[PDB]
């Protein structure tokens, strides 16, 4: 079932920028036609919460949080799957082809996303901090393209880590499926090499001030407990139950736990780790991840991660506006390396989402504002890019609550960006 | 896994089985509580949420799975307006309520001359006949019909888009494709329309002579029967569209005379308990020339009996001669026998009030959904099922605001309950 289930969606799985300087003219577009349950219930004023997005070969899936309406029998997970079809006009519409919801006994408050292969794959805790280490489960979850198939799953596993791992932080999490195999990137806590690495990092703020070296509490975790990265191995083989490996690397500082995507990669068996930016101090951080045997964590980018000119360590580049909200870094499906941002901005007469798109190899940036009819402050934002037809595409979820109102609304749309002469 | 029909039948039969499971007399007035439910995961829903307009939404309901077919006007030769074919389930949503999610749709170019397209559903399949103009000839642009078949999910075997050429009973002149949902049962799906054939005319226009002969009905008078307008009257048309893979498609056509036809705008087709045969319905007109409702054979004899709203003048059968539009009567899939039909009424807030007659305890239910717009229809579309026991319809209307210069479309799932 699972090849002809395959065979049939192969019909459905049917540069950007500009090559010199000079002036750059931005055209943006929002796409608002969609079969997708989540935007179904966003029509109808339900709520949702904390929705990760996944993008791979033209087929999605999504996460999010439910708020129901009077009904209890307090939110609900929420798993969707379908395709990015070619309406009218060449449109991407996103046809829901499969969902899922789960029952408040299995706990899913907190739930990573990845696609791949007609398959989601994601992991759910009810406790953003797992213990490694009465012994702390994951709860794996993974749908199907279509209908009820030996592809679903819904168990409760025990991760097989490295000794000694001692916790992993998961909160928002993208990851992808390739050669049959899901994989994650989440900040993790180890004891091999903390203090050989604190003790490198100490000794670089000798000769350099960061706002870490004073800091009494690191990021994840609480205290001066540095975090490393942490990789979530997922098999989907048949051949034996699931089971979670767990590898664990230090690289550059991590600085932002609240958040670790996953990208693929034009090399084989590497990726993209990107950490999003946050509080506008910590920068953006893109990472060069192997997914194979050994797991290695490089920068990609090499001025927001300088490695010090002492030791095996990386430099914590931080900074000591009228973006509110900035969330999360995508690294395009391109040949070309390029990373997107997208940041709520006030600055203007109307409050806009703002896409900022950096080459940079060669050092530029574009930009192009999505000037918004309503008003408020958001507490979530979250994108997934695409190219489609030679163009930037972004699906964009936010959550913001309006400066009039009493309510939170959640806003969900596609969008396109052209850039020229 | 070997073959993708019974491989993406073993998925979802697990979900179109999920759908399983009226009282006795009443003391006193029986009250009637209605719901809609806005909840749909459909591209026409989506389409007309964006303030697209859709034509003429036909709707076809039967083990779980829908489908639906309709125009949709774009914004971007002739008119012009594409023809779209939808399928999916009715999934459970939380508070068991019916959710229509979309699996699979279909648009068409238009090299397809598809103005008209019936509809069917079953065993996970849609089909649809479709042709530009309703009187198709079968005589002497030789006069074919678009078959058309879309699968649950994604590009299968299941999918067709060919252009028959109808395999008809000698001899057979005219069928008039306009509004008819079918379905599909045991591989086959049927099809009933107006037809217009040479033979055994002479007994009905003695039969309709005859009725009459003791009180004049606006029907005597015709010298011009509706459909194809000539001095013979139409007779019912079955279309046989076998969907099995072994052989290539062929579009049987049979033809057989039963109760009058005064209505040829219309002609739906519902299964029955009983074997090889269904509930073939006929709208109601303007004014009271109301819809009747026939027993018609499915297997190898193709015979239409009337069941309901005909009487007998001598002792074949006649039909019975503030509600602006109506059309569409709809039997309801149980085995007791019991039929609705819903109207646009103006004699309160605009309604639309569903009348459900179950005629063998010769009783009748009635339920107002009251109109939060105002304004006049110029199409209304019912398609009903049970759902935990409980009475859903699918209705789907066209109406022109006394606001607005262009036509609004509607469409939403009610629930009916009664109780005492
Ligand atoms: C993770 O550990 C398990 C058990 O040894 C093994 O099956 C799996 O291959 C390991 N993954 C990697 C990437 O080494
Ligand atoms: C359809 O027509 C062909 C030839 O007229 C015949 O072999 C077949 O039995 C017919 N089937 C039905 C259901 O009418």
């Amino acid at each position: 079932k699972a090849i002809a289930s395959a065979a049939n969606p192969i019909r459905l799985s049917a540069f950007p920028p500009h090559r010199c300087s000079g002036a750059t003219t931005s055209v943006g577009k929002v796409f608002p036609l969609s079969v997708s349950l989540s935007m179904s219930l966003i029509s109808r004023a339900s709520e949702i919460i904390n929705m990760l997005t996944a993008i791979s070969d033209g087929v999605y899936g999504k996460t999010y949080l439910l708020v129901p309406d009077d009904i209890e029998r307090q939110e609900i997970r929420v798993f969707e799957i379908g395709f990015i079809k070619r309406w009218l006009n060449d449109m991407p519409l996103l046809q829901t082809t499969n969902y899922m919801v789960l029952p408040e006994n299995s706990k899913a408050k907190v739930c990573t996303i990845a696609v791949g292969e007609l398959t989601l794959a994601s992991l759910c805790v009810e406790e953003s901090t797992v213990l490694l280490d009465s012994q702390d489960g994951i709860l794996v979850v993974t749908l199907g393209i279509f209908g009820a198939t030996p592809m679903d799953h819904i168990e409760k596993v025990i991760p097989v880590a490295h000794p000694s791992m001692e916790k992993i932080h998961i909160t928002n999490h993208r990851g992808f499926i390739k050669d049959s195999i899901a994989t994650w990137m989440v900040p993790a806590l180890a004891s091999d090499k903390q203090e050989e690495q604190k003790g490198c990092l100490e000794s670089a703020c000798q000769r350099k001030t960061y706002p870490m070296c004073n800091q009494t509490s690191w990021e994840p975790f609480g205290g001066r407990q540095l975090p490393s990265y942490g990789r979530l191995t997922l098999p989907l083989d048949a051949s034996v139950d699931l089971q979670l490996n767990i590898s664990f690397t230090y690289g550059p500082v991590i600085l932002n736990g609240d958040g670790m995507d996953y990208y693929e990669s034009p090399l084989l068996n590497s990726g993209w780790l990107t950490i999003p930016p946050k509080n506008g101090t910590i920068f953006g951080l893109i990472n060069k991840a192997g997914r194979g045997d050994q797991f290695t964590v490089i920068p990609q980018v090499l001025t927001f991660a300088p490695r010090a000119s002492s030791g095996n360590c990386y430099l914590p580049i931080q900074t000591s506006r009228d973006v509110l909200i900035e969330s999360n870094l995508v690294v395009l499906p391109t040949q070309s390396f390029r990373y997107v941002i997208a940041t709520y901005d006030i600055s203007r007469s109307d409050h806009a989402i703002v896409y900022y798109v950096y080459d940079p190899i060669r050092t530029i940036s574009y930009t192009h504002p999505f000037r918004l009819t309503t008003k408020g402050r958001p507490d979530f934002l979250r994108i997934e890019c695409f190219v489609w037809d030679d163009n930037l595409w972004c699906h964009q979820f936010y959550r913001f609550e309006a400066n009039i109102a009493n309510s939170t609304t959640s806003v969900e749309n596609l969008v396109r960006m052209r850039f020229s002469c």
